[PDB]
């Protein structure tokens, strides 16, 4: 079982976001706490990703780059598991200092976004979703975005995807073929939600100035930089179906 113990080992603690919770819930307020829970969120996903089975096997550029395209879908993710263990997915459990009622959600102007993240975690209900299956496809979801004119090494990806594919395969195995469809088609439904808080997030960063919503150095970077090969299509997801 070494791949399993790795992914349980390295896997993040508990993030918060620093929310000063009895302040009222301005749209600045919480978009502020929740772009630096994305920048202390980054730090740890940097130090997971640089952990992994493999990952250093990969060109030093394209360490960076993946980690850089693929962290909202990461995160978007693990907050679901953790909506899904903690309140039980009629909430939002993006930190213990930031939980979204309903209220939260529509004063943030998230609501519809929301709408689909409360989904995808409920699925880890309805499809009764492992912990150890739960780590196989996060740590998948790293290698599930890249530049359509490829990376530095890619055929270095190539490898290190297909064995994490496999990987994945095996904890099934430990109905199979159904269970399989199940969690590839879960995968995919990430990409179109990470898609929006892609847009999200570029707009916000653009209007920043003019909503008093604060935007932390790194994010700030990421938002400019990176994304915009997103949502250009420079940069795309890598889909099972
Ligand atoms: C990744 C984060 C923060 C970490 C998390 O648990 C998921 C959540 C999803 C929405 C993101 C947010 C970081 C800040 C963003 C990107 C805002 O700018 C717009 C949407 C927010």
């Amino acid at each position: 079982p070494i791949f399993l113990n790795v992914l349980e080992a390295i896997e993040p603690g508990v993030v918060c976001a620093g929310h000063d919770n009895n302040q009222p819930d301005s749209f600045a307020a919480l978009l502020s706490s929740l772009n630096e829970l994305g920048e202390r969120q980054l730090v740890h996903v940097v130090k997971w990703a640089k952990a992994l089975p493999g990952f250093r096997n990969l060109h030093v550029d394209d360490q960076m780059a993946v980690i850089q395209y693929s962290w909202m879908g990461l995160m978007v993710f693990a907050m679901g598991w953790r909506s899904f263990t903690n309140v039980n997915s009629r909430m939002l459990y993006f930190a213990p200092d930031l939980v979204f009622n309903e209220y939260r959600m529509h004063k943030s102007r998230m609501y519809s976004q929301c709408v689909r993240m409360r989904h995808l975690s409920q699925e880890f209900g309805w499809l009764q979703i492992t912990p150890q299956e739960f780590l196989c496809m996060k740590a998948l979801l790293l290698f599930s975005i890249i530049p359509v004119d490829g990376l530095k090494n890619q055929k270095f990806f190539d490898e290190l995807r297909m064995n994490y594919i496999k990987e994945l395969d095996r904890i099934i195995a430990c109905s199979c073929s159904r269970r399989f469809y199940q969690l590839t088609k879960l995968l995919d439904s990430v990409q179109p939600i990470a898609r929006e808080l892609h847009q999200l997030a570029f707009d916000l960063l653009i209007k920043s100035h003019m909503v008093s919503v604060d935007f932390p150095e790194m994010m700030a970077e990421i938002i400019s930089v990176q994304v915009p090969k997103i949502l250009s299509g420079k940069v795309k997801p890598i889909y099972f179906h």
